[PDB]
């Protein structure tokens, strides 16, 4: 699924990432734009054979199990394929536990190089929320 900007941004409050662990939802939506476009099915291979997958490009190495990560783990608890899902349950859910990890969103390159210390509110201004 492509979200649009707003939908994305009430679908992320809907499932109560708006100020999870202080982070307001237009950081969320930033990280979300810039990791995937706003698409589910968005998927990265990274050079040490981890891949990323959905919405947020959360990674096989900690966070889900795709089978083909060796010595990685699932802190997650689910399948990789769980996070390119229409529904945003899942990445979400682990979502908030990586950023609760010790680096807060830094977690996310992407947002620590494109979204952190911007005018992240943009990202949410228009939105019926
Ligand atoms: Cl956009
Ligand atoms: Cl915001
Ligand atoms: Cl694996
Ligand atoms: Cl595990
Ligand atoms: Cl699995
Ligand atoms: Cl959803
Ligand atoms: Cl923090
Ligand atoms: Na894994």
């Amino acid at each position: 699924k492509v979200f649009g900007r707003c939908e994305l941004a009430a679908a992320m409050k809907r499932h109560g990432l708006d100020n999870y662990r202080g982070y307001s939802l237009g950081n969320w939506v930033c990280a979300a734009k810039f990791e995937s476009n706003f698409n589910t099915q968005a998927t990265n291979r990274n050079t040490d054979g981890s891949t990323d997958y959905g919405i947020l490009q959360i990674n096989s190495r900690w966070w889900c199990n795709d089978g083909r990560t060796p010595g990685s783990r699932n802190l997650c608890n689910i399948p990789c394929s769980a996070l390119l899902s229409s529904d945003i349950t899942a990445s979400v859910n682990c979502a908030k536990k990586i950023v609760s990890d010790g680096n807060g969103m830094n977690a996310w390159v992407a947002w620590r190089n494109r979204c952190k210390g911007t005018d992240v509110q943009a990202w949410i201004r228009g939105c019926r929320l």
